[PDB]
């Protein structure tokens, strides 16, 4: 059922790093991956997170839709792109966190907890502070854990109403050309040890679903960029996108 | 309200053709264009049809979402991609028409024509406008269209074409070669961080090694605008 494709590790070595690919072809039923140990190493969510609290949000009528803006507190932050107003797009776009702690807020540590258990979301722990508990709380979560969860957003199977699922589907577009469609949401955890970077969602081509979530060691941020890199070049490799 | 930029004309000229682009800034709501007369021209709709076609479709019940699946008829057509099976996203990539020809016969004529006299679409007794696009455009963006908030998102989602970290574009291309003037369409719009720019251009597309002018020309005015980089 998985397989494990040790030679992806030379994109990793390459740029002098460490972390796991997964891939999962929807069509062959099939996961991938460099390594299965750390396949299934659960890490904070960071930003990730943000997947599930847009659509848990959106479907208590926190975001009443995509276009709704959220006023910058008017609190310069260290983040030039936090510092506007944001609605749901933007928002994800340039995780702003403290957009997504007052959704947090709103929702409360009790559905909180509730959908996430509904959702079947990694450990399902939101201990700790409701408006952080992503960043340097109790949730953890693998990256075939993001997997099951995205294969479920993706048909419209997580129990939330079908409209909140597809405006989250909108909100995660990264990238669209005449080759793939690529929806996903980055990750850096930097609060807690071990500093690493998320990157989880899927490339859609005409005829198969490729769903992914890689992550990496992140010492520094200047490694940002290899999340994406390193996983494109997984996919390039194997002939996923050209 | 309408400008007339006629500044434009030499995109159209240096590949040695003739059209119309057609910009709506929604936030200022006001419009530009190289050639206002050719603006308010009415041209064959050509496939920029599958669009309210995808909206009745949907919200009628012929087609139940865009994973399901159309199969071919096996009958073996000179464009290639239409050989095979093909869903809503991309029957709407590939311009398949004859999927979306047995849409419309399910659909059946007194609905469709119920429903493009609800959008009031194209013609009241297809051609239509470049500025009648733009304005069709804009209430499917606002789900302003008398039909469910569902069949128009599915709509928007079929209709994406390009995406990065500067802009959105979804977009439907047209050709017709039947009459003249054989044209080309691109209709659809790019949406910004805080701002959304509708499009439709049209151009004299005489032989079809051109086609890829309509996607080029009108790139090259949304960054003449300073709209896309
Ligand atoms: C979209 O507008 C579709 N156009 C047609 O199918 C053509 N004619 O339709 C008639 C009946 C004439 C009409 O008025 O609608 C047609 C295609 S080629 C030709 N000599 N007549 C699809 N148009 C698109 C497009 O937007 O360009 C096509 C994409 N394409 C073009 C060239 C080669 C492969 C694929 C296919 S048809
Ligand atoms: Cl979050
Ligand atoms: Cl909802
Ligand atoms: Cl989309
Ligand atoms: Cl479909």
């Amino acid at each position: 059922e998985w397989q494990e494709n040790k030679s992806w590790n030379a994109h990793f070595t390459e740029h002098k790093s460490q972390g796991v690919v997964v891939l999962w072809n929807e069509n062959k039923q099939q996961g991938f991956t460099n390594n299965l140990k750390r396949a299934n190493q659960a890490f904070l969510a960071a930003s990730t997170f943000k997947i599930p609290n847009s659509l848990i949000a959106l479907d208590l009528g926190v975001v009443k839709d995509e276009h709704q803006v959220f006023k910058w507190d008017g609190q310069t932050r260290d983040i030039a792109t936090w510092n506007r107003d944001h609605n749901l797009i933007t928002a994800m776009k340039y995780s702003v966190v403290p957009v997504y702690q007052e959704f947090a807020r709103q929702i409360g540590e009790a559905r909180m907890s509730k959908m996430l258990h509904a959702f079947d979301y990694g450990n399902e722990d939101i201990s700790g502070n409701v408006d952080s508990f992503w960043l340097d709380g109790g949730i953890r979560i693998s990256a075939t854990e993001q997997i099951s969860f995205l294969r479920k957003l993706y048909h419209n199977k997580l129990h939330v109403s079908e409209r909140s699922q597809r405006i989250v589907k909108q909100a995660m577009l990264t990238e669209a050309n005449g080759d793939y469609i690529i929806r996903a949401k980055t990750g850096y955890s930097t609060r807690i040890e071990p500093k690493i970077g998320w990157w989880v969602g899927w490339v859609e081509l005409d005829d198969n679903v490729w769903f992914f979530a890689m992550n990496m060691d992140m010492p520094t941020s200047d490694g940002l960029g290899l999340r994406q890199a390193i996983t494109k070049e997984v996919l390039k490799q194997e002939k996923i996108i050209p």
